[PDB]
């Protein structure tokens, strides 16, 4: 696989809502004498606080609080959360606080569930480095998208209880090229955040070249649970105080815990930090990115800095007691420690520049090249004389030719423009070179990750090899590191994280290659599923270990500009960029021609503010020593000349400003598009008209509009003709050029609208090459659509790339074009290359529909379903009362359609439904496609008791972290595969596709769910199938099915206890009870609530009747009890009693473990297990039961055994047949044809959902759910289950 994943809009930078919650349970051991204690979460600034406890060492709150934000990630981890007991606070009075504990959401987040869970909080005076400890508080934390001290502190792996503090020093020596403010001078100051604390610099009025030499100092407790420093260059404007940069420092890239590590240091080295436009935008609309915020536009400022972290003594009498923010003058030092400086040269070739918005290709457009301060002369900088050439950075003024109505492409076709930059930077390249090697080795670890879990999803043989050899090769480069990362361990400008970072990846990349191969012997033919999740734990470690804080050369920038206004930007890092000697430390971009994508500066890259493309480059790059411009040009295409400048006229070391070409290799691609399927609804209709429009270099070719699907077959190749590809063959055979294939919705405006866009690579064949298999011909495989954030469609396409012949294109294979003459310029994919069809008859159950929501505050009486697959289809019979009976008067009813041979081919079958209105006008009320067909293709073949049970489910716990019933530690459809046999389940849609900002919800498009059944098979059909066809026609293989006909049935809830409710009241023990709501039937249990119980036993027993299939639809609740206003809601969950009714695993009633008529075993079923098994053999078509004596019977062609007799309540022997029925009952999965599972008697745990906290537990209830049918013998009193 060489298919990209460029996304335009990664994760980085989107903001998502997210929640933090915390439960103050109580305190504990609180040092003082006679504190009031009023405990005070701030998250951020939104500070809230307790109620009030009098005059107590350990009070007891148990008291909530929420919190909600919509920021980015990594806006979220470096806010601090300030738990902290104040003594007497109020609204005029700032209490006096006894200790605080700061600690950032970040380290909730590393948690494995993102939660601490009654963990005691270790306060300590923040303020006071020799005062005494100050109590603990126990507390839980939760953030979403025994009770000893000791045992259960809050704080990760590795910290103490009893912290050291210590002075977090921070070093502001000197900056380099700031931008204008003024007008457009500047006056900077450096201001570090770090866990509320704050620290600034006196400022330096008038210099874009600052010396402070200061440095700001903290107190804060080793280890630090605030995880990063926000270093930002600041203006001092009077009125309006702004930033120009920031950085964050990242404190587990610099650091190692323990011993073992390192305390943690860094520089004092050069850091290079961005933000928004070069230029002094009079109002900027990026300022946030000059806070840091997001992902940096443009280079603003560097700066060196230093870190001097030391560990102070808490009974030292000398130090300082405060813990202030003192500003103290720093101790400097020379320039050469943070690297010899030495002069670098960039290169950089613009071959092609297509995809350019039609919006603004109306002018010349200029490109801007830049690296750091150098680059830039077209916006005028503030830059000095030499630390010399003109420094051409910028691309003629060329004017664009039209592609389509959407892009622009730009005519450099034999001409293209280059740029090279002088430079001067600090020589630190080996912190980019064991990042290039490291990198490297995460990238090849990453390819076959990616090829193991393809490969094992697609059921190719012979997996754990692979991947043991994966991991070989992983050792080896691991002994690759080992060896070359030691070649220059004697450098002078050395810092001291240089040293310990590097001994850091030593240790852990040694520990690595024999971790690797331990986990090749942990990887077998049946564990490789799960230990390759296992595996990229080490590639989680190696990602982090690839990038590294101390920065040497900021990134390379390539802009857009009309009228010198700046539209379009790319920021590629420069560390891929640097030429080395070795392959390893050589970076992945440099000497290669790079397909890179421009997007919109700021917040308008994201979403509505532009989906389609701002520009495609494939952008040659080259970055190194001035000194070390001996072979760059090696991966440049071939057959080229050189144009150059007045500055370096006649000289063989001197880059040209353009080049002129020579070879002009005529290129035909063949783009053979045939499906796309699973794509977003544009129209208003929740469909669209999906067509593809194919772009490549300078050209674009359209495929017709479909209409009314949501997958299209086009079967459309598009012949891309006469077009130029330059350089030789080994640039393109096993490299091509990108496809960017756009699918877009034909509106009523004409107009299209956006759909999506995938990316190709084509399989490129050249004139020597025959064609000829395994190679060619290009088989159809999959594409993955996105529409920018979320995915939004799946494309089928074949692309080959093939030269134009040696003596014309007749060369290439004859194309079996439009056979069907009335298609003409629209000319098929050819055979070969197209699945082969073969016939597969479809066959739909159309059962019913239930839970239509009421749109339109009514519901549609006369509903009709569509089946359209491979456009084929059948329809149902019309609805003449949906409310009387939700069910259609259709048996199965079959239609004969064409369909892929290869099931990974299949096309998602359609189902709609529509209300009949007048003139044929099907307007759609519903519609579901997503399936994939080779699911359905078919190929023939008391508490005695329960506290017992009790200790059986902590058996089954204990064995799973490493009379009786059944206990299911999970929930009931978890173990019995949703109860889904053969009645199937589906859920419809309506309304356009939800985008994040033009469009709503998913819940909001859910507006029905359909019940029905899927069989499909060949026409040409098996002997089996023959049979079951054979009985009747008008079932298929639907024989034996039961009827559909309402029946009342009686609901009959068992319900045990509650565990771990939460609580809605502030006190923390709620007051719940059982709300049962069944169909349009309500029942409550308020008039019996368990008042101040977090662990209720109700043992309540419900009868009531329903209207079944209509009122099969139930939710078991429970309710926090209040009489005034309401009762608060504490959880539901869904039942649906219809797919528990009719499955063949009898969930009618559980069955016991023994037959047993007396006592806490007593037989509830009201229909005795010998009438059981008669009943399903004769509802599974199999001959029996045939009892001889009492302790065995024939089933089919099996025998079962059991016991024979059973005592009354009077002790007398009675000799019936349930023994071994209900034996056979529980050997029912013996039966080699109809053979299943029967539903125990049981008991279960359910989780409770509230919409109010959607996505989290509200608690667990336990309860088992009978139902019997009113034509059958009468059901038995109502037992009881009340507690002991």
């Amino acid at each position: 696989r060489s298919k990209p994943d460029i996304k335009m809009e990664p994760s980085a930078g989107r903001p998502m809502d997210y929640q933090v919650s915390i439960t103050v349970i109580e305190a504990r051991q609180l040092v003082g004498l006679n504190m009031d204690p009023v405990v005070c979460v701030e998250v951020g600034d939104d500070k809230k606080y307790t109620s009030m406890k009098e005059s107590t060492n350990c009070p007891y709150y148990n008291e909530y609080f929420v919190f909600d934000f919509h920021v980015s990630p990594d806006v979220m981890f470096d806010k601090i959360i300030k738990i902290s007991v104040i003594h007497s606070k109020n609204l005029l009075r700032s209490g006096t606080l006894v200790g605080s504990f700061k600690m950032d959401v970040g380290t909730v987040y590393s948690q494995p569930e993102h939660q601490f869970h009654h963990k005691w909080a270790i306060l300590s005076d923040p303020d006071d480095i020799s005062a005494g400890l100050k109590g603990y508080v126990k507390c839980d934390v939760a953030v979403v998208g025994e009770d000893d001290i000791e045992g259960n502190l809050l704080l990760p792996e590795g910290v103490p209880p009893e912290r050291q503090w210590a002075r977090f020093y921070v070093k502001i020596y000197r900056a380099e090229g700031l931008p204008r403010m003024n007008t457009d001078l500047v006056d900077p100051y450096v201001q570090v955040f770090f866990a509320g604390q704050k620290g600034k610099t006196s400022v330096q009025k008038s210099s874009y070249e600052p010396l402070w030499n200061e440095q700001v100092v903290f107190t804060d407790l080793f280890p630090p649970l605030c995880k990063r420093m926000k270093v930002q260059i600041r203006d001092s404007d009077k009125v309006n105080d702004v930033a120009i940069g920031t950085h964050f420092i990242d404190l587990r890239k610099i650091s190692n815990d323990g011993d073992k590590g390192f305390l943690p240091t860094l520089g004092p080295a050069w850091v290079n930090m961005y933000g928004s436009t070069r230029n002094y935008t009079l109002l900027d609309e990026h300022q946030d990115l000059n806070e840091g915020l997001g992902e940096g536009v443009s280079f603003r400022a560097r700066l060196m800095l230093g870190l001097a972290v030391e560990i102070l003594d808490t009974s030292n009498p000398e130090l300082t007691s405060s813990t202030e923010v003192q500003v103290e003058q720093a101790t400097p030092v020379s320039e050469s420690c943070t690297g010899r400086m030495e002069e670098f040269f960039l290169f950089g070739a613009f071959l092609e520049a297509s995809m350019i918005d039609r919006k603004n290709g109306d002018k010349p457009i200029t490109f801007e090249v830049t690296i750091g301060n150098y680059g830039n002369e077209v916006d005028g900088m503030s830059r000095p004389l030499r630390p010399d050439l003109a420094s051409v950075s910028s691309t003629p003024p060329m004017r664009p030719q039209i592609t389509d109505r959407n892009y622009f492409h730009l005519p450099y076709l034999e001409r293209k423009p280059c740029i090279y930059i002088k430079s001067w930077w600090p020589d630190q390249r080996r912190r980019l070179y064991n990042a290039n090697i490291m990198d490297h080795i995460a990238d090849k670890l990453e390819e076959g990750l990616n090829d193991v879990q393809e490969m094992i999803k697609t059921e190719k043989s012979y997996p754990e090899r692979r991947l043991r050899g994966v991991l070989e090769e992983l050792s080896c480069g691991c002994h690759r590191f080992l060896s070359l990362s030691d070649k220059d361990q004697g450098r002078s400008s050395r810092t001291r994280l240089d040293r310990e970072r590097l001994k850091s990846c030593m240790r852990e990349l040694e520990s690595m290659g024999q971790q690797a191969k331990s986990l090749r012997a942990q990887v077998k033919r049946h564990t490789v599923r799960d230990k390759l999740r296992s595996c990229q734990n080490f590639l989680q470690k190696l990602r982090f270990l690839a990038d590294e804080p101390q920065h040497s050369i900021p990134d390379v920038f390539i802009w857009m500009m009309s009228n010198n206004k700046r539209i379009a930007y790319a920021r590629v890092p420069s560390k891929d960029l640097l030429f080395s000697i070795v392959e390893e430390e050589l970076g992945k971009d440099c000497a290669k021609v790079k397909t890179l994508f421009l997007k919109l500066p700021g917040k308008r890259g994201f979403g509505s503010a532009g989906w389609t493309v701002q520009a495609k480059l494939e952008l040659y790059l080259w970055l190194g020593l001035s000194k070390q411009r001996k072979d760059f040009l090696c991966g440049l295409p071939c057959g080229f000349e050189e144009v150059k400048a007045a500055q370096g006229l006649g000289l063989h070391s001197f880059p040209p400003i353009s080049l002129v070409y020579t070879k002009k290799q005529a290129f035909q691609l063949r783009a053979h598009m045939y499906q796309a399927r699973s794509l977003f609804a544009a129209d208003s209709s929740g469909l669209s008209d999906p067509f593809a429009r194919v772009f490549f270099i300078n050209q674009s070719q359209c495929t017709e509009v479909l209409n009314e699907t949501l997958c299209p077959t086009w079967d459309q190749m598009l012949v891309f003709d006469n077009l130029e590809l330059y350089g030789e063959a080994h640039e393109l055979r096993d490299d091509p050029p990108i496809i960017v294939i756009e699918i877009y919705d034909q509106d009523s405006m004409g107009k299209a609208d956006f759909m999506g866009r995938t990316f190709a690579k084509p399989l490129v064949k050249m004139a020597d090459e025959a064609y000829c298999p395994p190679r060619f011909p290009p088989q159809l495989e999959y594409y993955q659509i996105y529409r920018g954030s979320a995915t939004a469609g799946d494309l089928l396409a074949a692309f080959e790339l093939l030269q134009i012949g040696p003596s014309g294109k007749a060369d290439l294979p004859p194309i079996n074009g439009p056979v069907d003459m009335d298609r003409g310029p629209i000319m098929p994919v050819p055979v070969g290359i197209r699945p082969v069809l073969s016939k597969y008859r479809v066959e739909v159950l159309f059962w019913g529909l239930r839970d239509l929501k009421r749109v339109n505050l009514a519901q549609v009486d006369r509903p009709r379903v569509d089946i359209e697959c491979a456009g084929k289809g059948v329809q149902s019979s019309l609805i003449h009362n949906y409310k009387k009976n939700p069910n259609f008067n259709t048996l199965v009813k079959w239609f004969e359609v064409d369909l892929p041979e290869n099931e990974l081919l299949h096309p998602p079958l359609n189902i709609r439904v529509v209300d009949c209105r007048a003139f044929g006008r099907y307007t759609l009320v519903g519609s579901h496609a997503v399936s994939s067909l080779r699911r359905f293709i078919y190929r023939p073949p008391w508490w005695s008791k329960y506290f017992a049970s009790i200790d059986t489910m902590k058996e089954q716990l204990r064995q799973h972290e490493t009379d009786e019933l059944k206990v299911y530690p999970k929930e009931l459809e978890s173990e019995f595969d949703s109860f889904e046999d053969w009645l199937h389940t589906f859920n419809l849609l309506r309304g356009k596709t939800g985008d994040d900002e033009d469009g709503s919800t998913e819940e909001e498009r859910i507006v029905g769910r359909f019940k029905g059944s899927l069989c499909v098979y060949k026409v040409p059909l098996p002997e089996d199938v023959s049979r079951e066809a054979g009985y009747d026609p008008t079932y298929g293989m639907f024989q034996g099915i039961p009827s559909n006909d309402p029946i009342n049935v009686l609901v009959r809830i068992y319900v045990v206890r509650a565990t771990d409710l939460h609580p809605a009241d502030i006190n923390g023990k709620a007051d719940p009870y059982i709300a049962i709501k069944l169909g349009k039937t309500d029942i409550r249990d308020k008039e019996n609530y368990i008042s101040k119980q977090l662990n209720p036993v109700f043992g309540k027993s419900f009868d009531i009747e329903a209207s079944f299939p209509m009122e099969s639809m139930l939710t078991v609740a429970v309710y926090d009890w209040d009489l005034v206003g309401t009762d608060d809601l504490i959880g539901e969950t869904k039942i649906d009693l219809e797919n528990r009714f009719y499955s063949k695993h009898r969930a009618t009633c559980g069955i016991a473990q023994t037959y047993s008529i007396h006592g806490y075993n007593i037989w509830r079923d009201p229909m005795k297990p010998s009438q059981i098994l008669t009943r399903l053999c004769k509802e599974g078509k199999v001959d029996g039961p045939h009892f001889g004596p009492h302790g065995r019977v024939r089933v089919a062609n099996r025998v079962f055994t059991g016991p024979s007799e059973i005592e009354d309540e009077n002790g007398q022997r009675k000799p019936t047949d349930e023994h071994v029925a209900l034996s056979a009952l529980r050997h029912w999965e013996d039966i080699p044809r109809v053979g299943c599972r029967l539903v125990p008697e049981h008991v279960e745990t359910r989780p409770l959902l509230n919409p109010d906290k959607p996505g989290i537990e509200q608690g667990r209830l336990e309860l088992w759910v009978d139902m019997f049918p009113m034509d059958m013998p009468a059901p038995g009193t109502p037992l009881d289950i009340s507690p002991r």
